[PDB]
């Protein structure tokens, strides 16, 4: 069904899936584990909606979650900072400036700043966040038949952005240079979280990691 | 005069620009021990960075940039670089890596040093699936040249830093204009172009993520003041 929809249909069921904005409960470590890990119970059942998602296997899932979520977690906060220059809305109780592990912090401002610069819009913002779900996993896993599905999604979802830039009156070349610019942003999300996977370890918080097992349970509840 | 550049001249200036193809000292000791396999693949690794300084200055546009950020996108992308080159050369030799054409390495070898196999099968992975993707030499040229640009522009106040910048995205949309245009003229459908480019532009987030993953592991790292020593040599 994810491979007959159309672009319309991709970014109408994207846009249903969004998790909602949540707050913080009330040491900032302790918040932020907090809000991450009720982010991640939403994030397990957004992936779920995801179209293309529920048609692999639950190992598949699992890997895609299990490579992808501090990825998620850190475009989500990207895209809810970008109106606030300067600023990380963790969540709209907990606002932080850079003053307040830095060296991460600044990156996901720049995020935030280049976002702001090219006007990101919402409908393309889930589908890059849907991207990111798809890719980040896909090179490092029936596999054959899996990798050729989660590609053709991914094509699919290059599709949704091309007629959502076309829709808005991009020429072709604009598209095809937005396109490019959108994907090369994920290249940083990708190096923020493996600088903040390095940061949690040196922190001596490897236990917050979901591990694969609570993936699978997760996902299985 | 960069961005004046059509297509075909970009191509052109960037394939000039390739560097040579390096071999591995001659007759080392095998079986590798852990030691011995980091001297060899830092020894390489040493004396192709030398080379890809000189490759930096002519990928159009580099050398507008001040020389202060011209090191900073090479801290950034230097081993990004060296990954791709080597998945490129490997692209023939499935389930091996040819670090040189006398160093040709399976994921076993690997193993020599622990730790380094994971991000042995992640190249292998790579390799095969620009080989599924039949990766053209042309398009391979863009790419390394868009893993320089870009990999470090995002960790640049001034207003002379916001045209570095800016100079440095409009090159990339140039790079991005010259992939097309190697599609188009190939034959592919626009729908295949854009489907196409995502693809390429989606592995580069994995050869970022082998990056980081082989530079933790470095913690041979060439320092600023090396880069830029080379850079105005
Ligand atoms: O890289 S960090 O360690 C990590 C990435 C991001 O910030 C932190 C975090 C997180 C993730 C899972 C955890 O269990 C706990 C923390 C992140 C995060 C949380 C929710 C969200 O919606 C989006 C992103 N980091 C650097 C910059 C600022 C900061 C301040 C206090 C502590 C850490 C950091
Ligand atoms: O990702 S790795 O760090 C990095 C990729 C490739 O193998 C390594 C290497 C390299 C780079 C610079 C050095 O000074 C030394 C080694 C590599 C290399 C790639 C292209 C090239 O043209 C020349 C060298 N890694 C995996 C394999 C074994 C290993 C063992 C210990 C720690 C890391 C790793």
């Amino acid at each position: 069904l994810a491979l007959s929809l159309t672009a319309d249909q991709m970014v109408s069921a994207l846009l249903d899936a969004e998790p909602p904005i949540l707050y913080s409960e009330y040491s900032m470590m302790g918040l932020l584990t907090n809000l991450a890990d009720r982010e991640l119970v939403h994030m397990i059942n957004w992936a779920k909606r995801v179209p293309g998602f529920v048609d692999l296997t639950s190992h598949d899932q699992v890997h895609l979650l299990e490579c992808a979520w501090l990825e998620i977690l850190m475009i989500g906060l990207v895209w809810r900072s970008m109106e606030h220059p300067g600023k990380l809305l963790f969540a709209p109780n907990l606002l932080l400036d850079r003053n307040q592990m830095v060296e991460i912090f600044d990156m996901l401002l720049a995020t935030s700043s280049r976002f702001r610069m090219m006007n990101l819009q919402g409908e393309e913002f889930v589908c890059l966040k849907s991207i990111i779900l798809l890719n980040s996993g896909v090179y490092t896993f029936k596999s054959l038949e899996e990798k050729d599905h989660i590609h053709r999604v991914l094509d699919k979802i290059t599709d949704t952005l091309i007629h959502l830039m076309a829709k808005a009156g991009l020429t072709l070349q604009q598209q095809h240079q937005r396109l490019a610019q959108l994907l090369l942003i994920l290249s940083h999300i990708r190096h923020m979280s493996n600088k903040g996977m390095e940061h949690l370890y040196s922190m001596k918080c490897k236990n917050v990691v979901p591990s694969y097992d609570l993936l699978l349970e997760m996902l299985d509840a």
